[PDB]
This record gives C-alpha cells, structure tokens and sequence, in this order.
C-alpha cells in the first residue's frame, strides 16, 4: 500500500525542481523535507507518494467553523496518512493530530531590511512608527492570539487592529513586501526561514533581536494512526546518527550564496 | 493517590535549601525542576512527593546483564510514576519509557579551565588550547571524559562519526579513568586539574557553572549535537498525555522561559 | 448610591479614546486619573460615573464676586462628590474643600520652544536664551504667561518674592494677553511663536509634552516651587478619610509610581 | 497653656546648639525643625516648649503587644500635643495619628563608600557580597516589611535573616558603621539625610542610584486634636510663601562644608 504524504512548498524544505516539467514521481521534488521523507520511508520500510496541499497553508481553526485547513485538515479528515513539513508543534494541534519529536528547533524572529533602532520585540511594541506583520493560518498569529504576557497582548492588539491588512498570504510574499517597503515594514517569521532568507542572495534583509519563544517542527500523523511510533523512532534515530544536522547543513549552509 | 516523582540532585535543577535541616517534605528542595513539578501538578491534579534516586544515576544499561539502572531503570520497574528531571531524550530510552515534548533544549559541550590573559599595545586577549571537538581528539596533552551512566557516554559509544569514534576510542582505553561519577566531580576535576582535563557535559549545566563564582571555567566551541530534556513516564501510563499537554501549555505561556531566566541568568555573577 | 467623579480632559491624565464615538459610560476615557479612580473605587467600594467639568477650568475664586468656578467650584456647590484629577493643593482651596495626601509631586516649570543645535571641533551644542526665572523676568524679548484660572496664576498673583512679583507685574499688564485657556493651547502658542513665548506650567505636563512627538519643546531650569496633586472632596464629607487611606495605600503599594512610569516613560517617542 | 512639642535629635532638623549647657528653654535648640516649630507657633499663636523624646524612636508597633514607641507613642498616649520632626507619613501611622500636609519631600536612597557596582536596587539586591541595613524602628524597615513587590520582598528576606544584626539603633551609628566598613556596608536611609550627610565634611560617603519610592515628612497630632487644622493651614501657608524652601536651603546648602 502507498502512503500519501502532504507537504507545503517551503524553502529550503520542499522546492520545485528546475527541470520539474520533464520530471515525474518523487524525483520531481527536492529539499530538506523530501530527503526527510525518503529517510523516513527507508527506515520504516514503506512506499510513499509526495503530494502538495491544495491550499498553501499549514493549518488553523477557522472563525466559528471548527474546520481545519492546510496539512492539519488533510491529516484530520483522512485525506492524508502523514505530513513531513515545517509544521510547528502547538497545543491546539497535538489535541487533534499526533506529533513526533521535534526534528528542528526554531523560534519567533523579526526580519528587517537593511544603528539598529529596533532591537528586541519590546522596543518594537513600544514604537509604532514601523508596521509589522505575520503569516495567515500558521503558528505565529496563533501564538500571538492566545498569549497571556501583557507585552505580547499589546502586540496582538496592534496586529488585529491594523489598517490595511498586514497578514500576508505566503512567506515569500512577506519577504517581497519587506524588500520593497524600504525598511518601513517588518515581518515576523520563524528562525529557520529567517536565516535561510537573510543568508541567501541578495542578502538585503537581516534578523534583529533574538527568539521570542522556543518551538520545533514535528512529523504529524493522524490521531490514532499506527505510523506515529515508527516515525517518532525514525526521527530519534536520525537525530542520534546526526543525519538531521547534515541535512540542515546541506540545505542551509553548504551553498552559502553570500559573503559571510 | 500520591505519585512518587523520581528526580536527581543537580543544580540549578534540584538543590537543597539553605535551611533544609529543619525543613521537611517538598520544601526541602529548590530550583528549576521543583517549580516544573509544581506547574505539572497544578495543570493536572495529583499529589506528588519529591524523591531522589538512591544510586544518583541518570540511566543506562549494565554490563552483560541487560538491566536498566538509575532513573530510567527505577521508572521501568515501577518504583516511580513520573520523572520530572533533566532526563535526556534518546533512542534507547524511548523504546522502554515514554518521553514528553522537550521542555528545554541542550547540546553536548566542552568545559575547560579558563586560561589566563595573554598580556603581551595594552590589550588582554583570551587564548585557549582547545577550540573544537576535532582538535581535542587530535591533541593528546589534554585529557577529556564524560559522565558515566549518562546520555553523553551512550552517545559517544554508538557514534559513527570519525571524530566522535576516535574520541570514544581514546576515552574507553584511557588510563587513569576519565569518566566521573557526578557532574560536580567532573567540574572539580576541571577546576583543579591545572587545565589538563576537559569535561564533556550538557550545555545548560556548563553555562550555569560558567555564570557563577568563582567562574574559573569556560565553554569552548559550539554544541556537539542537539538534544532536549523530556519528562519520562512508563509505557502505557495514564500520565503520559496529560503531562505532554502540560509541557506544551507551559511552553506556550513562556513559564519555561521565565523559569530558565530566573534560575540561570538572574542569579548570575562575574 | 452612585457618586459622580469630576475630571479634566488633560493628557496623560484623562484622554479621549480613539473609539469613543460609539462608547457609552466610563470606557470613553483613558490615561492616569481614570485608573487612579478605578483603584480608589476598588479600595472603597462605590459606583462612579466619570464627568468632565463644564467650563474646563481647574478652579479659582472670582474677585468682587466670591464665587468659585471650575472643578473646585462645582465641588463646593454640591454638584460633585469627588474630584479625582490633577488638582493642585493650595492654601485657598483647602479652606473650602478637603484635600488628600498628594499622589504625585509637581513643580512650576518653564516651557520654551526647543532651539536649533549650534554648528561649532564638530560638536553640536544646545544654547537656550532662558535658563531660569530671574533672567526670564529680567529679559523682555520673550513673552511668558500661565494658564487662566489655574494654580500657577494664583501662585504668581499672591507671590511676595521679588522675581515672582516682577513676573506677575509683567503678566498682569501685557498686550496682547499672555494667559491661556488650556494647556494644549499654550503649548501650541509656544510651538508657533518661533521661540518668542515661554509657557509657565506644571513639571509633569511639561515633561510629558517634551517626551512625546514632535519633540519640539524643551524645559529650561528647575521647578519654581514644590507642590502636589490631591484628590479633592467637599468640606465635611464622609469620603475624605477613606480616600486618604486609599491614596496612602496606593502610594505604599507602588501603584502610583508604576502608573506614572507606564503613562509617562513607557511611551517615549523621542 | 503650654503646648508640649516632641522631637528627635536629628541633623539638620534638631541640634543641641554648641554650648547648650549654658542655655535653657527653647534657646538651647537649633535646626530646621526648631525654626519650623517657631513659625508654627507664630502662625497659630500658642506658647510651646521643645522636648526631646526619651527614646530615640520614630515610631513602630512592638512584638505582638500593640504598643507605640517614641514620638508616635508620645502622641497617642497623651504625652505630647504635637510632634515637629522628620516623621515619615505612613499608612499605618495615619490610622492612629493625624498627619498634616508634607512639608518636605523625600524617598528611600542608598548611601555607600566613595561607576558604582550596585547603583540600582535590583543589582544591590542581587549582589550579596555587600551587606545592607536600615534604621531600627523607623519607616524604611516598615516599608520593606509590607512590600508585596518581588524584588523588595527578596531584599526584606535578606534583611530579616542577617547575621549579625544589620539594623542600627541610630542613623548616626549607621553612618559610623558605613564609615568603618571599607565599603563592605550599605545604608538604606532617606534622601534628605543622605544628601545632608554627603554634603558635609569629610565627604567620604556618597549616594548612589535613584529613589525607591516617594514619601514625605508630616507634622503629627493626636487623633481628634483641635490643632491639626491650624498646623495644616500653617504648613500650606509656609509652603506657598516659600519659607520651607528657604529653610531647607539654609540648613542643607547655605553652609556647605564639603568640596563640591
Ligand atoms: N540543529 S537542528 O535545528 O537541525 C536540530 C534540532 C533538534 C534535533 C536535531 C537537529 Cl539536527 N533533535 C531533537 C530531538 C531529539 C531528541 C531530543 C529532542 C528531540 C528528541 N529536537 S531538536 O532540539 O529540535
Ligand atoms: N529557551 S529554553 O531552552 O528554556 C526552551 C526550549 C524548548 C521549549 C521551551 C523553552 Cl523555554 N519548548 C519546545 C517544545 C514545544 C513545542 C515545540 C517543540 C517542543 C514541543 N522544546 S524546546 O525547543 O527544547
Ligand atoms: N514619583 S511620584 O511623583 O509619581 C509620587 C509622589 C508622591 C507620592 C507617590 C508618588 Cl509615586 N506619595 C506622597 C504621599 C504619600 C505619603 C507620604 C507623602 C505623601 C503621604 N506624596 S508625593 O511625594 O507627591
Ligand atoms: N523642596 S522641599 O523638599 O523643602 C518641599 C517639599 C514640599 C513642599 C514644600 C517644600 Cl519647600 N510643600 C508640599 C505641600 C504643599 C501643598 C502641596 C503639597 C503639600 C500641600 N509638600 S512637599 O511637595 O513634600
Ligand atoms: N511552520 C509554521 C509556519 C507559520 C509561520 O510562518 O509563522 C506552521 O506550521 O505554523
Ligand atoms: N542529562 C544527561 C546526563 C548528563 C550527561 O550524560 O552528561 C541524561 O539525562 O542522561
Ligand atoms: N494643575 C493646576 C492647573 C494648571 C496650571 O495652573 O498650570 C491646578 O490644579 O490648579
Ligand atoms: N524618619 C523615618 C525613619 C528614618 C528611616 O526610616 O530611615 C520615620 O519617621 O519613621
């Protein structure tokens, strides 16, 4: 039996091949998550079919609908059997899907186009001169929405009452918006994507401050699926062998198309 | 029903109070781990009595007996219900106990005695003989060893990377013994080994020791790997999922970050 | 019985909220005095309806008429029960109303338009034409005035100190009138007089305006005197002692200074 | 009828002149408080006799006996009719005595030996190398005792568990102790006394940091006394006339026996 795999087009996690028009099958996709899925299949001993979500979203609860979108929806409603992607582990997700051990650490980061008067997010909240936004249907807006810290509460109140809309459809669109804003806009994304962007050419963006929280990406499985334990063991074993570190170095720092 | 919480006397996780002679019960201890246990008990209602492992060992397999010893061992045999302590999540441990999501990240680091200033117009620069694990393996004048019955020793034993393989080869056949019985033992060996000994230990304890007086030691190089501390639980226990959700919730509120800052950076000096 | 609280539309004490067009009740306002009144009502339980003075005046006794106008007047004549507002404690007001212990210190200061930095090896030095009150009275090119029907004007009118007597003599007989009807109007006059008008106002308001955008005004010299803001209460009322105890408790608990810091220094644009 | 006035021997509030053995009556005392009492008597129109409290105590509640000692006890128990002294206005005091308007502002300050390593209260509390103490039976210890702020709670816990006794009977003895500690002792006292000490020879002590809070000195009268309103009006009139400022300048900076 073939296990269907859902994943999002995220760099450097899943990329579209430069010759993907003439390429078919699992060889048409490449990236960190493609390699992760290949090793997971090899360790578990199953055949997998790579698929891309119809909606370019990670997953969130809708407004008064109780409906999951993105990969979480593809997993809960029986449309998929596993999800290998940068899916942040969150309480509102673990209650509906099975999360494996984190295969990559990360945090909330601030990315700003090139004295550094922004520094930490505290001064970012204290000053309203520059507008900042996040990604819709992810884990950053969800983190800001249910935060009990007063400072994060003020940031979220600014986020919701933003004119015009500050949330961006895709992280690439957010990168383009901050690039073309001439330093008037800031983007709140995760540490891994922030590093991958600020380190790739043309290196016109940068990461300021630190990490507002500590999170991780996990392999997601349907609630009650028998594949959760094998993929958890596979992730643990790959961590012991340090293959995750080698994949991170290959897809992040091996090329290094910048002067650093 | 009261559930016994196995733990280990490790700073700043679990430390005895200054007035611990007159005190009794759960008030005998302080640090990160006792606050973590209090938060876990607040999340899901249970009665817990703090206990310390008799042998003071984190957990590993014995020699030719296939017997689990230490925290993991006494969790498997039923002597404890939950292990709220800096237990490292590993492959072998997960096969016999249930781990939760990591509540704190860590890596394997190198601790050496802090050298003196260069003092050569008038600038004092710090020169260290060891800057990474590779040159530590290449060199021979400085000895290095890990803590026995711990995750670092088991990681070096099964490592297939060439640098780590040769490191483990040296450590296995090192005369005299380079392994230590406790973290404080290795720290003392580093402190009064005249810079001839290096300690391979977790990053968090390394920063804790480096941040406190007399602070005559420093951490060299980056982290050898990336692991985390998880709350342990026997297979099939009803506590697993509630504790996992409690750890997730505490991570979401930033309680873990606040506890780490309060017990690591706030009380720092030098 | 619901008591009526009288305030004044003064920043950052009582400020109109952005979404105040669709808001009814005590949620229309924000600032320092609103939460001060909230804490007062939490200490001594009562229901309060925040009201704004009709004429927007702090309080003064009109000569040859013997009628108090403004917040003090409407507190005296029975149409008010408590005045939680930046009302300055004075000798004349105390004889007619009950004041509590001061909840925030203050002093009379001078506000001038911030001058341009001096070009001359490459240091930008800041030169101001007025540095105290003695030279402000000695000079004549820069006019100065106070707020009408305020504490500062009454202080200058009855002042027997030579410099203050000269200042009051100049202000009383001056064409055009140097007195202002509102603090914001005086600040606008200072900003649009091209440095030819100095405003005599309280130190708290002056510092708040200096700390906020566009940051084109500066405070010169020290405070001319030392006074305080007190919660007003009609003479022979039952709310005086509980309000005084509440003010003392808030001062000792750190509510007052935390509120002042979070409404003055936290939102510092410049 | 002669109004009995109680006061404490505090500088520059009350002094025993320089040849008080040859002087009798109110002519043998000098200071800020003596002048203040003189103006109070002039405004109210009464004859007063200056007396020094037998116990050098500002006033506090004893060990589970509910007894006031010092000037507050001298007023509550009918021993005196008024107290002109640096009596800090405190919430617990106001419940038993009538306080006038504050005639002198102040705050809690830190006085150390002559970039300080402690400066702020946070660093001083964190650093346990140097012991810090307050005045026994005053108001600083009372303020620290009932502080619910975490930092001040930690400082108070350090205060109570101090070996040997860090509290000092008299502020002059505290000054002597810090002068005889080689910078190993810090004294927590009021801003006015700290400034007066640091602005007098030989000027080996300095004030560091800001003020922990804002207090004031009041003129205390027995509960339900007819003198409270006249002395309150006198204080207001003196403040409006600027006499209090001139007295502070006379007794704090006019002499200026320091190099600065
Ligand atoms: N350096 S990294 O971000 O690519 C990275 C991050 C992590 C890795 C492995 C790597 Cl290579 N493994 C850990 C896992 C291993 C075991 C201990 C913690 C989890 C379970 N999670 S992690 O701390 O999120
Ligand atoms: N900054 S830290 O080391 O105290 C720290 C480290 C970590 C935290 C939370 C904190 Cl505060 N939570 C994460 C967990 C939360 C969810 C996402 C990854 C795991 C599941 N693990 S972690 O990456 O090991
Ligand atoms: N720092 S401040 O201006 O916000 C400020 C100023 C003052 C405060 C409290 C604060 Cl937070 N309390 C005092 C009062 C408290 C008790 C002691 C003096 C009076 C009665 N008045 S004050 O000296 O006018
Ligand atoms: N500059 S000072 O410390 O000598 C000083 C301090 C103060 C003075 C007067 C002087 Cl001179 N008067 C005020 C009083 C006057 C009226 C307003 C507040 C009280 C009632 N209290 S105060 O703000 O504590
Ligand atoms: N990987 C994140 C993306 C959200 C973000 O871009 O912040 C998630 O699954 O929610
Ligand atoms: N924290 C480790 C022990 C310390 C070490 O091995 O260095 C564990 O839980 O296994
Ligand atoms: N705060 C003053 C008014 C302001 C002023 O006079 O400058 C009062 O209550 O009277
Ligand atoms: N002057 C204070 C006591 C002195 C101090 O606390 O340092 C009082 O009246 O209580």
């Amino acid at each position: 039996k073939t296990v269907v795999v859902t994943t999002i087009l995220e760099s450097p996690y899943v990329m579209m091949k430069k010759n993907h028009e003439m390429l078919e099958g699992n060889e048409r996709y490449e990236g960190y998550c493609v390699d992760l899925a290949a090793e997971i299949a090899k360790h578990c001993g199953f055949k997998y079919k790579l698929t891309i979500v119809g909606d370019g979203k990670y997953g969130a609860r809708d407004a008064d609908t109780k409906i999951w979108n993105g990969m979480v929806g593809e997993l809960v409603y029986g449309k998929a059997d596993i999800a290998i992607a940068p899916l942040t582990i969150t309480l509102v997700r673990e209650e509906v899907i099975d999360f494996s051990k984190p295969f990559m650490s990360l945090g909330i980061s601030i990315m700003i186009k090139k004295v550094s008067p922004i520094e930490s997010a505290e001064d970012l909240s204290k000053q309203t001169e520059i507008a900042y936004g996040t990604l819709d249907s992810g884990s950053t807006k969800e983190f800001f929405r249910r935060s009990k810290i007063a400072v994060f509460d003020k940031m979220w109140t600014y986020m919701r009452s933003a004119e015009p809309s500050v949330f961006v459809r895709t992280t690439a669109e957010g990168v383009a918006r901050v690039r073309k804003s001439k330093g008037k806009y800031a983007y709140l994304l995760e540490s891994t994507m922030n590093e991958y962007i600020e380190q790739r050419k043309p290196c016109d963006t940068m990461k300021v401050g630190g990490n507002l929280d500590s999170k991780g990406y996990g392999i997601a499985t349907p609630k009650g699926s028998s594949l959760g334990t094998p993929v958890n063991l596979a992730v643990l074993k790959l961590s012991e062998q340090g293959v995750l570190d080698k994949l991170k170095n290959k897809w992040w720092y091996d090329k290094g198309e910048c002067g650093a």
